[PDB]
């Protein structure tokens, strides 16, 4: 029936030109060795991305299906959601976001200049007067860096990403953007991914798999799965934001988006010409996020009962899918998995990967992400979030002309603060730089590395400075994930450690405190590391 795109072959041209890679990068040639197979994805891999999302779909319901876009249009139902002044919705513009066609950006939008105010207003007044012509958008290659696998293909194609010209967006968000904040809560309730911080995800996990007499868990994923969303789907999400109390110019202009937006349209290059036509979920959208979370929230839940799962227990945040039920033993569990995904294949949402059932909680994978565990300070099992490092030490290892990774580290030592490879790695890594540079105290977006101790005690506890005997699967994930780099053994971190802490240590005040705070697992004979008063 639908198919997702359609071509003129025009060329997917670059944003900021694709940087060259230089030949010494002195940030990261201690960190790992391998930096051939560190890169990123260029534009002229576009073509490629267009082979892999163009294909045929064909949708096929049922009672399942229908019963559950009943219930979430009761729950839809409960909730009231404004308008947006123009104004409040101008405010709500990232700073650097791409600017406007039409002579202004994000600074004049933020600021409320008057030309960016007047084609706001009138673009707003024209999605009221005319809900059929399509809007245009524009679309270009996101380039990303990754670690190149021989196994799924050499190297990777950029990401399309599709979008409308500024002035659309600001009204996308009148029309939309306090359902966004409103919805997903409502129709899902518990299963709403994004709701949770990473520490409250584990709890959550746990918790499900806990209630279960006898747990079986897996996960789905679509890499493209915006691909798979039918101009049906689209306008059942319409169905499902207008069964919600609204005003009636932010019904009509939901309505005249939904057609002349997101439903599909045009697309546009860099260089103006005309590239193709879309059929399915424009990547850069407001409701992107909003949509594919309750979409495949209906379906897997639909698949789910077409499949037999019994008591289940769900986590989404857009495409990403963690069920975790009763089991009716091993061989119903498989035979309800190929049901299951029989089901969302014909709802239109197939997988790559299929699913297997698994048995213990450490073997799901969610949001490229999973639990693991490790031993606390006096001993007691103590459950994380972790992640395969590849990419985030790939990224680690990027320096251009106009790029330095120093950020990303900053980030990952934040986000998996009590990962063994944040521990060991990066923080031994990330201290080590910036000591020799003697600029220990500048304030990288806006943190300062001094304050991490704190910073990682109210995020994820006293106990991620103390834990050790880390699991099978982990130790053996990050040994392997360095020796593909090139990176140093766990061994040679452990003495870089013991030396970056000395120097903390002798350096006083706030940087002793990240010195033993941080570095405790180092030493022979650990510290006794109280709570910190900064913390609360």
């Amino acid at each position: 029936s639908s198919m997702s795109y359609s071509w003129t072959g025009a060329l997917i041209t670059p944003c900021s030109p694709e940087e060259e890679k230089l030949p010494i990068n002195p940030l990261s040639n201690s960190l790992l060795r391998y930096h051939n197979k560190v890169y990123c994805t260029t534009s002229k891999s576009a073509s490629q991305r267009a082979k892999k999302v163009t294909f045929d779909r064909t949708q096929v319901l049922d009672a399942h299906y229908d019963s559950v876009l009943k219930d979430i249009k009761l729950a839809a139902s409960k909730v009231s959601a404004r308008l947006l002044t123009l104004q409040q919705a101008c405010q709500l513009t990232p700073p650097h976001s791409a600017r406007s066609k039409y002579g202004f950006g994000a600074k004049e939008v933020r600021s409320l200049s008057g030309r960016a105010v007047n084609h706001i207003k009138s673009v707003w007044k024209d999605l009221l007067e005319d809900p059929q012509t399509p809007i245009p958008t524009t679309i270009m290659a996101k380039n990303e860096v990754f670690c190149v696998d021989p196994a799924k293909g050499g190297k990777k194609p950029a990401r399309l990403i599709v979008y409308p010209d500024l002035g659309v967006r600001v009204c996308e968000k009148m029309a939309l953007y306090d359902i966004t904040q409103k919805l997903p809560q409502a129709v899902m309730g518990a299963s709403y991914g994004f709701q949770y911080s990473p520490a409250q995800r584990v709890e959550y996990l746990l918790k499900a798999w806990a209630e279960k007499k006898d747990p079986m868990g897996f996960s789905y994923d679509t890499r493209c799965f915006d691909s798979t969303v039918t101009e049906r789907d689209i306008r059942t999400e319409e169905s499902i934001y207008q069964a919600c109390s609204l005003p009636e110019e932010a019904r009509t202009a939901i309505h005249s988006l939904t057609e002349r937006l997101y439903v599909g349209g045009p697309m546009f290059n860099s260089k103006g010409q005309t590239c193709g036509y879309r059929r399915c979920r424009a990547s850069g959208v407001l409701t992107t996020s909003m949509g594919n979370t309750i979409t495949c929230y209906v379906k897997a839940l639909a698949a789910c009962k077409a499949a037999g799962i019994v008591a289940p227990t769900m986590l989404v945040c857009g495409d990403d899918l963690v069920v975790i039920s009763e089991s009716q033993g091993t061989e119903e569990d498989e035979r309800n998995l190929r049901a299951f995904t029989e089901a969302m294949t014909r709802y239109s949402a197939p997988p790559g990967d299929p699913p297997r059932p698994e048995y213990d909680l450490e073997l799901i994978t969610s949001c490229s992400s999973n639990v693991s565990v490790a031993l606390g300070p006096r001993g007691r099992r103590r459950y994380y979030l972790t992640r395969d490092p590849t990419t985030p030490l790939a990224r680690a290892a990027w320096e251009t002309v106009r790029h330095s990774p120093i950020n990303s580290w900053l980030g990952n030592i934040i986000q998996y603060a009590p990962t063994i490879w944040v521990r060991m790695v990066l923080m031994t890594h990330f201290f080590s730089i910036l000591m020799v540079q003697d600029t220990l105290d500048q304030n990288l977006g806006g943190v300062n590395p001094l304050d991490l101790p704190a910073i990682i005690e109210r995020l994820h506890g006293l106990d991620a400075f103390s834990m050790h005997t880390y699991s099978h699967h982990e130790l053996t994930r990050v040994a392997s994930a360095l020796r593909k780099l090139g990176a140093p053994p766990l061994r040679v971190w452990k003495s870089r450690a013991r030396a970056v802490r000395a120097s903390l240590i002798s350096r006083g005040g706030k940087a002793a405190v990240c010195g033993r705070y941080l570095f405790n697992w180092a030493v022979k004979t650990k510290l006794k590391l109280t709570p910190l008063p900064e913390a609360r």
